[PDB]
């Protein structure tokens, strides 16, 4: 296998984030996976 990505993604927007929590609940603000 091969490394590179470090950060973080969506999986949705597909947009890159700063740490992991932000990611999460930005899923949970912008995508809202709580329904
Ligand atoms: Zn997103």
């Amino acid at each position: 296998g091969s490394s590179g990505s470090s950060g973080y993604v969506c999986a949705l927007c597909l947009k890159k984030f700063v740490s992991s929590i932000r990611l999460r609940s930005h899923i949970r603000e912008v995508h809202g996976a709580a329904q």
